[PDB]
């Protein structure tokens, strides 16, 4: 309405943005919970 307003560059940048670091840090965690399961130890 002149202000399309309903930018959301930003707030779609941003989610955009959010979802990679979500997914980068499940992706973080999973990787380091398989390296101790390789090496496992646990006596």
């Amino acid at each position: 309405p002149e202000s399309p307003k309903g930018p959301d560059i930003l707030v779609v940048l941003l989610s955009v943005m959010g979802a990679i670091l979500l997914i980068g840090l499940a992706a973080l965690l999973i990787w380091k919970l398989l390296i101790t399961i390789h090496d496992r130890k646990e006596f």
